[PDB]
């Protein structure tokens, strides 16, 4: 179950987030915790450090006190309040003063539920504490940011993830190549869950973990193939391009969105002129719309390879 | 009821999917099942192999344990949880350790319901197991892919379906012709349920199963007619084409989308130049949008036959 | 602790609220107080004037009598009733007839608790008085508005805050620029706590308080950057713009909405022609739609920087 | 229930409609009734005088004969025809020759149902009669106007409604102020039902009926607020205006249409130049369209406050 | 009941339709009737001549045989077929060979019901005959036009209606002026029902029938007023125009459509340049749309007077 | 009576239907006839070839045996069964084995009557034969298609009709121009009866058969007029255009749809640039929408001639 079995066990073990951790460490020496607001992309380590933060302060007795719950399940803020009263009357067993509750997906709620936090903030800051996880800070109404120290998680930098990917490997006897790592990171988007999980799935199989074995397991074209199809499209060979994208869409079985996504990437990282690149993206912008409005995948897609083959002359 | 009466009874019997089955077999020798994630087009064999997988592991006592339910019926994830507790307390009767629940249409739910899986994964991996079927893997939030072995079902090729269709016939004393088979496949889109079901419906009637008897039972324009209308359109005979498509749209009573769809197919499998085929498809891509935005069927359609009749010279 | 150390000490010292104060002064000459209902946005000076109102009537002996408490903490209306009997039996020491209790967040309660006020209104209007603070008057059930003089606080207008910001500076030897001020107000949302507090945080640092030093301390896109990216986009440098917006979106980690928002602001407060400014906003209006329909953030956004770089010529 | 308890009891008692009544009286002396067509805004007295007209001709025995039904409930023209045969065979008990049926919302039906009237007109003009109420005469197909005397109800002026509102009060021991009356009329749109009904609802509560108590009970922005927001918008304070309208839109929870409506009113009754008022209204006319086409409420609205803040200089 | 009491009683008595009648007379001398197709605007005399045609051929015994029914009441084509068998077995009593059935609103049906005519055409052309009335010929599927002599009724010319209006008057002792006639014809649109019916309503009242008394009874502005408001609008006096249109809309109480209609007429028959007239109509074209989509009458209207007052300079 | 006097007298003489005839000829050499199923649009030659098929097999003695009857006249399938027993007992006089019955409008019947065919199929395939004509094959329940050779008549292509029109002329001393022909086909809809019949009606008159003489005899807008009005509109003469379209709409009394239709046609077959032609049709596409939504015919139409006269410069 890798993404768990490698849940960092200490602040020091969460990586790529010096930014936060460096200064979240200065909360363990003093044993102060104001209500934490963790904000960032998903799979970057809010839940992780919000464990390892609860873990560095309680030693061995965290699981007893800390509880993670998803804030977006609307009718349970008020059903998990009796957990707020047993938890707040119990003194941290050992020698610590305070206690923690984690709240994933905070930024899903409308103004109201957000308030109910507040009458356990000033009632329990000599006992309880909240850690709020949210995709964006902007989406949490001011009255809470008010009483929160705030931490912006960044999508995890290259080397720092690449290194911890290796550790996960060497220690699991899996052979990635250089190819497979770099590729496991085109994939990852800077999101461990995605990265670990993928690696896991390539590890499951037979041995050497190639560039490809990775592109395949996630269903994401070899970037060579994309810029081959965008190219043979621009050349004028419509039926040929259509062929490719088809094969291409079954080899790995991507959604429409998924294809239009990589079409983007590889359109951006073409080395063609800033003058044409626009035309291409503008229209891709169109196509992606059509699809989300629920028009037809096959037709809009091919209909975009069609686009490219007009700009032949 | 053919589509059932030929539900594969063993992993060996599910075809065209070596890919998955080959390595899904290595889960019966060991008697390991992690939560399965079946992803692919519809009518390729997720439900099928997710039966024959439950069937190969329990012998004669599968029906008792395995239950398929559709995950998209939003208010019943939590109403079919009491099926999760009776099922999880019952030991597989005979000599096996584990048990299975199938969940069609997983990729219809928003983040939340997806989580509720998780507190029966680590609670029941010494007892219960889930098999998740989904159109695309991309659409199932990472936290689950996390705890799933994943299988990408591919559309089952021509011959392999054509062969199993015959088996379904010979063994049911139905006379298809060659026409009727090839036709039964234009239809099928590479989707058995659609294919079997249609055959069934032609079998029900009187005897010989023709090209036509198949185009009729599914309501679908003869491909000759389409490429006749697209042809007389291109030649310049606008009023004539408009006539055809009209007659055509009542003979079988197709939607706008439906017409625009076969218009595509037959525009692609025209033997005209990769140069013009684009112009046609680019514009079809336009029409189809118009329509889904809710503009006017008759007008946009005829408006597209108009298109084709400018490119006369 | 600025927000406190500059709590106005007299009705005269609360600003931008002439509206209320002008006519709340005519309650100090007569020494009449009916139950006050303060309504307005948060951070505009209900609590403040509800102090300076208690302060102008008791001189030096206010703290002894006046007590602020939060009304939303449901189980304490009735636990802070013994404060209602000691307080109501004590005659205002000196030469005044009456006494005051402040109740923040009144508009959080359901019908019932609201009533319990009433049997201390007609029992204590020859002794006690309430000041009720609420986000909106509409939310306080009629039977109370009934026995309340009512005051609508308005978000503190520009100049009035800008002036009192300056007084807070000159008297604290802090150098704001014009930029800093105006920026300190883009920030402030018309909410002093936010404003003072921020200013504080910029004063803490080294000297001159710039437009930027303010956008930094609160964490927001520097308006310089936006109008730099919209510029380099309009110039034709699409890849460069895309680059900026990307860095830009991580430096601060804004949503799509969030970016489309500042994109707007800085599109409006561009000094370009009313002729083009439309084109821009019309299309932004489009983008923002796409996004809310759930199309793709990265694609629509870059797809709009694409837009801007067609209008190069 | 005021709106009923003050249903006029005689033609004399229906007010502001001399126009009609004056000449509808000349139908009681002669005891002639051709099929009446009442047309006008809603809440002006069609139903009312169509009662008091039935009441002035039958004395005490009207309720027995006269029946009002709503004509827009499509499948009941033909289900309330057996009421047409029992009613038409019964002679007006006492000494009168004829009888009446009222039909609210006539102008909702398509051509067909309208005809079915006709074979009870020439069949029952020596017995039955219809009174048709409709928003506009233009909307009732000629073949009926044909056989109808027609009456155009006009919106009942200010004073005349203001006077009858007082009568409804004085005689019900309710204390309106001047404010509350004038306000109860901003509200009323010149439509009693709305006006009475609202008053009723303010009467229900505690005592004095203020300007406010009226704006509240109907949920409607204080006109001061609107022209404050339109003002601070015009001055240049976009963020401030956006703030107001937001607060404003929750305080009372208005639709987009609803806001755009009062925006109109107060834009018209601004005391600004006939020169600019146009620019404002032209654009409002734009916004309101956008919205009804289903574009985005928040964006178009704010987008219109944006408009007003360009015309600063 | 004028529109009936002046139902022409012979072909000779139907006016303005020489066109048809001239050659519909040549069917009475021969006593031939093929199935008649009457097509034209409403209220021009299809039903009328289709009576007077049935009346000129049967003398005194028409009512017995001829029956008019509305074809659009879908479930009764087949319920009024037993009227087709009693009617077809009965020989025209006296000395004539054939018989007639009239069918109003033919052009409302879909293809199918249209056919059911046909098996009583060739079955009853030695006995029965149909007269089909329809707004437009184009809307009646060919297979019927096939077996129909066809007659296009034109909106009734000026003098021919004006003359028969007079006859209706002199013979009813009503005093129209020249004004009132001409005006009763601006009104009429070339549609007697509308014209007669209106006259009737002006006759009902007191004596002299003026230009105005006519504009009032139909709710249609004095054309002077319109071109006054369109003028004071174009001059720049927005509030003044808005005032007018308001008064104007109550004086006669027109719909939105109704106002936009006359706005059209009087915009066309302005004597302004063909260059501006366009701008005005283009926008009116817009406004009328907005309204039919259900946007707001008051706002779009005024919003169009707003338009006109921009084009001041 | 042309449509008859040119009823083809041999399979060779039926034209444009090679398709069928080519392979319906191979039934005369062998003298085999299984039950024929003719399907196609009306007026394409089912009845015709179903005569000339009966005519090529019997020589001079067809009329005696063959009988056409209409199948939709419900109560006569069973009344024309005694024609089935006299006909089936009579041996084809001369030297042929079999005999024929034609059944127009087959596709009008419900399941039941369809069966009664069957007990004269296997009872008379050594004597009798049926030829079934139907608008669509899809509409004839399978159990019959079962025992039918099937033939799809196609709308008679351009040249093939144009040629046989000429033969009808040259051999009748009538002078069509090229114009007349091409026009006689715009008319014909690809339906001879319509075409021959019309030609007939133009031949009747004086000499040369023009484009016009044809548009007249059938009643349609002269295509000259349309492209005159669209022209004078584009030139800038709005009032003049409006005038034309008005006259134009009464001369023939077209619907809005009807006018928008020819507007299209003549917009397409304008010889203007593919660049403007779009602008035109895009807007026509708009207009036609407005209308179907039920906005105002006169206003939208003139409002579109307005459109055309902006694009003057
Ligand atoms: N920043 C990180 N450093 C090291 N390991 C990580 C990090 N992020 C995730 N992992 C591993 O990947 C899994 C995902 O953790 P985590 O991101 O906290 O869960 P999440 O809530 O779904 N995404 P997030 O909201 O950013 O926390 C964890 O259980 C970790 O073991
Ligand atoms: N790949 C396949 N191999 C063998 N038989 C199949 C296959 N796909 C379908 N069939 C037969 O056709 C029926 C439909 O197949 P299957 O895809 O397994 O279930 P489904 O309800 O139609 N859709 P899905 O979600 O793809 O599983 C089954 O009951 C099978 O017996
Ligand atoms: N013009 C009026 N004169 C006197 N009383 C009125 C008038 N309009 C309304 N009222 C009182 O207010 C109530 C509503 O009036 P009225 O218009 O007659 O019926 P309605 O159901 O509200 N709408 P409508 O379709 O205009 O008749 C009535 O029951 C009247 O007693
Ligand atoms: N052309 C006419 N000449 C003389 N009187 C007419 C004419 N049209 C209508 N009238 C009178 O006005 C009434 C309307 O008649 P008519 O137009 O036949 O009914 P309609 O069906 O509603 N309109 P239409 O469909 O054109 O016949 C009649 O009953 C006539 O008395
Ligand atoms: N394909 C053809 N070749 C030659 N003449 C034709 C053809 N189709 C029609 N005609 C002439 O036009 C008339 C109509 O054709 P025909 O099909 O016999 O009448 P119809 O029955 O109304 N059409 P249908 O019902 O589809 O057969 C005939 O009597 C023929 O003379």
């Amino acid at each position: 179950i890798w993404v768990e079995k490698y849940r960092p066990r200490t602040l020091d073990e969460v990586v790529g987030q010096d930014e936060v951790i460096q200064r979240l460490k200065g909360y363990v020496e003093r044993k102060n915790i104001p209500h934490l607001l963790f904000s960032g992309p998903p799979g970057t380590g809010k839940t992780a450090t919000a464990i390892a933060l609860a873990r560095d302060l309680f030693g061995e007795n965290w699981r007893d006190n800390f509880i993670e719950m998803n804030a977006s399940d609307e009718r349970g803020i008020d059903v998990v309040r009796h957990k707020i009263k047993e938890f707040a009357r119990t003194a941290p067993i050992g020698g610590a003063p305070f206690k923690i509750i984690f709240l994933d997906e905070a930024d899903a709620l409308t103004a109201d539920a957000q308030a109910a936090l507040r009458r356990t903030m000033e009632m329990y800051s000599k006992s309880c504490r909240f850690i709020l996880s949210c995709n964006y800070v902007s989406r949490i109404i001011e009255p809470i940011q008010s009483r929160c120290a705030v931490f912006r998680f960044k999508p995890v930098p290259k080397e720092a993830m690449k290194k911890r990917l290796l550790e996960i490997c060497e220690k699991e006897g899996v052979k990635i190549t250089e190819d497979g790592l770099e590729a496991l990171i085109y994939i990852s988007g800077g999101d461990f869950r995605k990265a670990i999980n993928a690696l896991q799935g390539a590890a499951a199989i037979g041995e050497v973990v190639d560039a490809d074995t990775i592109y395949q397991i996630t269903a994401t074209a070899r970037p060579e193939e994309m810029t081959e199809l965008i190219q043979t499209a621009l050349k004028g060979n419509f039926m040929e391009a259509r062929e490719l994208l088809d094969r291409l869409m079954v080899e790995y079985g991507m959604s429409g969105e998924d294809i239009v996504a990589q079409l983007f990437r590889e359109i951006i990282s073409m080395p063609i002129k800033d003058s044409l690149k626009v035309q291409l993206i503008d229209k891709l912008g169109e196509v992606d719309f059509r699809l989300t409005e629920g028009a037809n995948e096959r037709i809009q897609l091919d209909a975009y390879l069609a686009y490219l083959s007009t700009l032949a002359k």
